[PDB]
């Protein structure tokens, strides 16, 4: 309930996306195909594949379920399709490398369902004491754990934010004074990127307020 | 010749992308998933569905062909797999519709392939003059032709921009000043995101010059 949170710029993004496109260009791995893990991986990939000069991006949704009693944790593809990828290679990307689940997961299906040459995996952010596989390349390593909000996730990161904030209040009449005042306490974010009285119009239209 | 050149700014693309979910609000189109047309609608795609709350991104790969000789244009999806989308509201996007091609292959594929309860079109940018099909949606409509450069295409439409220019060189060359002096006479850039230089390093890496 109270939480390390990063504000991610777009200048931040392209820095990223382009430090890290360097890094495969210095390691002169010829990429034909980029796989992007949605939702997270679809902006980084695009700007890669701009500094690299990659034409063929395909994308495959991954869910990630907990369960209830065990807190077991499980990715899983959500609409699987398979396409013929062999004599190409192939560059997985992700937003950021946490757990390693979502992109162990891509690697391993990618291999299975398209079958290409070769498969390499790359995140704009890595975070070595939560990681459990290291992803071939990535831009910036993280010591210690937060959360990243990244500018194509202001919305709905917000909204989970102020949410846990909200579900635990003097109740059903909300003071968006108060409430910024629980955003610093809380996630040290005296001006999110989002308004805050923008995040509760929009919390009431999805009705979760 | 002269062609008429827009740089397109991170801000203006998120100004867009959010003007064009709230449209999609305001008809209360409840959007289950986005198919995004890659590699232009990726982008747009992921900031929507950030605004509207949509958790399901899937893409397809629209490549443009040219014949060589009658001039010939014919879009056409690359990798092309199917899914089981029915029961489902399918919101398709792209950056711009310029000619219409790809949003009229692209509505007619999804419909034919994946088997939506419905599919509507949205692009952030619609150009009046030159669209034969007009996308359900869009954020800003253009009545004069003209190229938009996406924060996510930078290195690879400078690079094509250069090219243009390039190709009629008085000599075997290449002085950055007169290129630089070309660039503005020809597009009306005198500052390119990326630097000149940056690029013609960059077009010699990929064996262009
Ligand atoms: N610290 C974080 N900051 C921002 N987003 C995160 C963070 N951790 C997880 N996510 C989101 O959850 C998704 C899945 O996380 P995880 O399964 O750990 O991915 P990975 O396999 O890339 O480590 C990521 O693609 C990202 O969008
Ligand atoms: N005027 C333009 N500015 C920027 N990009 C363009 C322009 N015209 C075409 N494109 C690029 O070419 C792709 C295909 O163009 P077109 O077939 O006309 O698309 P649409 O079916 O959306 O009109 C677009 O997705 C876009 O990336």
């Amino acid at each position: 309930q109270k939480i390390p949170v990063k504000v991610v710029t777009w200048d931040e993004i392209v820095s990223l996306s382009t430090k890290l496109a360097e890094k495969i260009k210095a390691d002169e791995y010829n990429v034909n195909v980029i796989v992007a893990i949605a939702r997270g991986g679809l902006v980084p990939a695009r700007l890669v594949a701009d500094v690299l000069g990659v034409f063929d991006i395909l994308s495959i949704k991954i869910e990630h379920w907990i369960e209830t009693a065990s807190h077991t944790p499980e990715a899983k593809v959500k609409y699987p399709f398979k396409v013929d990828l062999s004599d190409k290679n192939v560059l997985i990307i992700d937003d950021i490398t946490d757990t390693g689940d979502s992109i162990e997961l891509a690697r391993k299906y990618v291999m299975e369902n398209f079958r290409p040459t070769e498969v390499k995996t790359a995140t704009l952010q890595y975070i070595k004491p939560a990681a459990k596989i290291i992803p071939d390349y990535y831009a910036e390593e993280i010591v210690s754990w937060a959360w990243f909000m990244y500018p194509w996730n202001y919305w709905e990161d917000e909204i989970n934010l102020v949410n846990k904030i909200l579900i635990e209040r003097k109740t059903k009449d909300i003071d968006i004074n108060e409430l910024k005042r629980n955003f610093v306490e809380s996630y040290g974010i005296e001006n999110p990127p989002i308004s805050l009285d923008k995040i509760l119009t929009e919390m009431k239209r999805r009705k979760i307020v």
